[PDB]
């Protein structure tokens, strides 16, 4: 019933997620000089050096907070592809699904936490 452990377990799973090939794309801001058309497509640019920050400088009040951001950085990139099997999108897939898998456990925890805190 810890109401911070979000926090750290949020920490662990950003370093996962850096050691993985797959985010290679994603680690920092799209280039907007290789992408020149990118502000006309996406209106909210997202990456994990950003996520990280904002978790770092204590700007995430909680994990779906977080959460929100990481799944943009996904939405974007499928925005932006011009095909459903290219390969940068197809990177941001697999991500995805690595995500979604650790951070079910990190959302009901802290949910939990916070009902038994107003029990
Ligand atoms: C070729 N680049 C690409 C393709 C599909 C999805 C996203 C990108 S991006 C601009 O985020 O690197």
């Amino acid at each position: 019933y810890d109401i911070q452990a979000w926090k750290k377990q949020c920490e662990e799973l950003l370093n996962l997620i850096f050691q993985c090939e797959d985010s290679e794309p994603f680690r920092q801001p799209v280039d907007l000089l290789e992408y020149p058309d990118y502000r006309d497509i996406i209106d909210t640019p997202m990456d994990f050096a950003t996520v990280r920050e904002t978790l770092e400088a204590g700007n995430y009040e909680s994990p779906m907070e977080l959460c929100k951001d990481v799944r943009l950085i996904f939405s974007n990139s499928k925005a932006y592809t011009p095909s459903k099997r290219s390969r940068i999108y197809s990177m941001s897939l697999r991500l995805s699904a690595f995500f979604e898998e650790h951070i079910s456990s990190v959302l009901s925890d802290y949910k939990s936490a916070l009902r038994f805190h107003k029990r």
